[PDB]
């Protein structure tokens, strides 16, 4: 029965630990926030108020081409190329990355399935030079979030949607990492070309693990007393430092893979 | 029962009457088109291929401020002012105006409740200088649609959502037109100010007619033979000359006003 404002959301964000100059990747379930006077745009505006102009807000866009269409040779010349300026975010990830992507000023990185939207003082740097292959590795917004000592805010989102952990999956040395190869269309100086891609499998976990095991790792991280929980509006939310939870998740995975 | 492509939708638009250099207002129910390979963006892409670069495609954006919150004094300072670059389309008009508005190169006119989104060769003209009061009058994208001799296409949409006919309500001489007055926040060169507004009532029909009466007027115009029906992908869709349906509607309303 409580309605949120740009001002009250800024206090909530400061209360969970958002600070001046932060860079924050956000995963959101916006319905959990509850009634907002100015719609969910008040959340992004509140965040920009807190972190200031030097800060950056990010979201995981991906794109909408499903595998079964991509793999259907009949529709091959009817599939539109991925275009960081025009391709819309995968709807599976909710409105939040679309909200960012279509805010004037936002930029969107180049590696389609891993592509990120960002707005703020380092939006250019965070989206620049996104490797097409292994796009969850060091040459990616996720690696740059670790380098920048950014944060990840789960805004009512289930903890297994923390995509930053796919970057730990990339770094961790464990046996039998599944490698995925696929063909997708992209623009090379404004013209459509089909390109072969390669990356570590993000869609399914390492064999032996439950499909939602990212959530277990996050809770085990919060159990050490690092990170913070809080209400953003009415959404139960989590804020964690990106570098710490990736080091935690790397050795969680490296230790598990040794037992096999 | 089949998939539509940017090229399949292209030939469907040419058969309804879309032609080179056209400027067309679109009201859409996109779930009625069926499955499209590259999503509803393939619709707007097709149209811009049919009409060519001099063409122009429009949508009725409006905005999301709710009367209730607007008229709550306690919420006054928390209302985001209307911003033609940022305030999102009213969701009751469907995704289509948002689809246009969030396309790079697209423009949005200044008068909030009557705001229109536009992309194409004449997008700057169709959106320039939209009057804040009586925003369905002559100083309006709908007035310019008549002057440009454009078209309207109901793309699976209920024919009573044809907003151009509100422009016929502004123009037609019939007694007891209901004037609406309200205060609303608007961005004036980046700064929010509350401004009083007035216009003819678009939210309820003139006292004496059914709510969906716009619809019966449309198909009656179709009985004259001066419209064209046809299926866009899977959607039953109507295309109509703008200048003629206004005159047909104006005379309809003025003639009916005397009987009353
Ligand atoms: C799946 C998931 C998104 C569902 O969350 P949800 O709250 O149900 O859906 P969304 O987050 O899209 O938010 C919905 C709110 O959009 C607002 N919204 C959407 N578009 C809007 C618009 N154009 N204008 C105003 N509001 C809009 C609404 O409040 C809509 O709610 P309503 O339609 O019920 O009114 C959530 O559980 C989740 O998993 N989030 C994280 C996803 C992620 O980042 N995944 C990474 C890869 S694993
Ligand atoms: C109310 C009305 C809009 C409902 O239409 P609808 O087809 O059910 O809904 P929309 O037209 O918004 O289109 C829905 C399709 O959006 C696609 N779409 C929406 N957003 C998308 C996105 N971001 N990315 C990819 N696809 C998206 C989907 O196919 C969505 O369907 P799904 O959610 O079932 O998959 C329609 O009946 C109507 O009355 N239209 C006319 C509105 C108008 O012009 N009013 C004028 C003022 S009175
Ligand atoms: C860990 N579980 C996740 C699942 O959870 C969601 O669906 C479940 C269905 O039972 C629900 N129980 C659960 O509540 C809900 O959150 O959603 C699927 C969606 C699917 N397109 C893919 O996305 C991945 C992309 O394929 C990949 O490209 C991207 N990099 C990462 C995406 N997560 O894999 C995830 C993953 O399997
Ligand atoms: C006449 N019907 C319309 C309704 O759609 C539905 O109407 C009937 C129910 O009422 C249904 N039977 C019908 O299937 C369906 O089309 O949507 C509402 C949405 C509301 N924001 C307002 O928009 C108006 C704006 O408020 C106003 O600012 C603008 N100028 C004109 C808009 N129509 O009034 C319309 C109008 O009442
Ligand atoms: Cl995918």
């Amino acid at each position: 029965s409580r309605v949120s404002t740009r001002s009250s959301l800024a206090e909530d964000l400061r209360a969970i630990g958002l600070a001046d100059g932060d860079a924050v990747l956000v995963h959101a379930a916006l319905r959990k926030v509850g009634k907002i006077v100015g719609g969910p745009d008040d959340i992004l505006d509140a965040m920009r108020d807190v972190i200031g102009p030097a800060g950056t807000v990010l979201g995981y866009a991906d794109w909408q081409l499903e595998d079964e269409i991509r793999d259907d040779p009949a529709m091959r010349e009817h599939i539109p190329a991925f275009d960081p300026l025009r391709s819309r975010s995968i709807r599976d990830n909710g409105f939040w990355p679309e909200l960012i992507r279509t805010t004037p000023g936002a930029l969107r990185s180049a590696s389609p399935g891993a592509s990120m939207a960002a707005i703020g003082g380092e939006a250019e740097w965070f989206t620049a030079d996104h490797a097409l292959d292994y796009g969850y590795g060091p040459r990616s917004p996720l690696g740059k979030l670790v380098e920048a000592k950014g944060k990840v805010l789960m805004l009512g989102a289930p903890l297994d949607t923390m995509t930053l952990l796919a970057h730990a999956e990339h770094l961790a040395d464990f046996p039998n990492k599944r490698i995925l190869r696929y063909e997708a269309p992209i623009l090379v100086d404004g013209e459509k070309v089909w390109r072969w891609f390669e990356e570590f499998d993000t869609s399914d976990p390492p064999d032996g693990l439950a499909d939602d095991y990212f959530a277990g790792i996050v809770e085990e991280f919060l159990a050490t007393g690092r990170g913070k929980r809080g209400k953003i509006g009415e959404a139960s939310s989590v804020l964690v430092p990106a570098d710490e939870i990736v080091a935690f998740a790397v050795d969680w995975l490296e230790r598990w893979g040794r037992t096999a």
